[PDB]
């Protein structure tokens, strides 16, 4: 009786990575549970023991206010994705190729996702840290409100600054660039990581080590993401990848 229970967020990246490791799993004989919750609350329901775990943990500095409150409860398998970004992102033909260097485009607005994503927290850290930016504000909305603005935004040419990240699909749809970042308060050396229950390790030995070998590449998760952008289920995207790259997926599961 193999089984296991997921939680991700609501994020294009961790629907591609969780339909992954899902059918991934199901095609090993597991009875697979996933739920798409908020940030803070995915990691709460691992830290009570209430999911087996989740493989969207952006550390160091992503998720760093969930870190020190629920890292103590959970057990960090450590990085799945390799390389990882959080940023401010423009169009290519914006002027400005720094975060110093903003100062009245845009209306002085971030165009942000839902309020509670790791990367709005490091953007208001960003607010606060550099002096050019005193005037400026973060604009929640959400991951899909982000994408479509940005689309309206280039269509018309304007200037807009969006809280981005990679692995994403819109680098291969737009012409974009991150800003940088000489004070790091965007984040400077990021992985996608993979927690897991307290316990699991003992009381579920077989999905422990499901969970704790698997990895895979930028370009895998841009991948199954452009599918998905194309009409495909996140199911036969995650399916169509698999097939493609069978044997790195066989790896997972010995
Ligand atoms: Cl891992
Ligand atoms: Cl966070």
């Amino acid at each position: 009786d193999k089984k296991v229970d997921l939680v991700y967020m609501n994020w294009d990246s961790e629907v591609a990575s969780i339909n992954v490791l899902t059918q991934a799993m199901k095609e090993h004989g597991f009875d697979v549970k996933t739920t798409a919750l908020d940030n803070a609350v995915a990691w709460q329901t691992v830290a009570n023991g209430q999911a087996d775990g989740m493989v969207s943990a952006w550390l160091p500095n992503t998720h760093k206010t969930q870190w020190q409150k629920y890292g103590k409860s959970v057990d960090l398998l450590g990085p799945n994705l390799k390389g990882a970004k959080v940023g401010f992102v423009v169009p290519s033909y914006m002027n400005v190729n720094s975060i110093e260097d903003l100062t009245n485009q845009a209306n002085k607005t971030i165009t942000g996702i839902e309020p509670g994503a790791g990367v709005m927290a490091a953007s208001e850290k960003t607010l606060n840290s550099y002096d050019n930016l005193k005037d400026w504000k973060l604009v929640p909305s959400s991951s899909g409100a982000m994408t479509v603005a940005l689309g309206e935004a280039i269509k018309q040419h304007k200037d807009i600054v969006i809280t981005g990240w990679s692995p994403h699909w819109m680098f291969n749809k737009y012409d974009l660039k991150y800003l940088a970042d000489p004070k790091g308060t965007m984040g400077t050396s990021e992985n996608i990581n993979t927690i897991v229950r307290k316990g699991l390790k003992k009381e579920n030995p077989e999905a422990y080590k499901v969970l704790d070998k698997f990895n895979w590449t930028t370009k895998d998760m841009e991948a199954v993401m452009l599918d998905i952008q194309n009409g495909k289920t996140p199911e036969e995207a995650a399916k169509n990848w698999i097939k493609d790259h069978q044997k790195e997926v066989d790896k997972w599961f010995k």
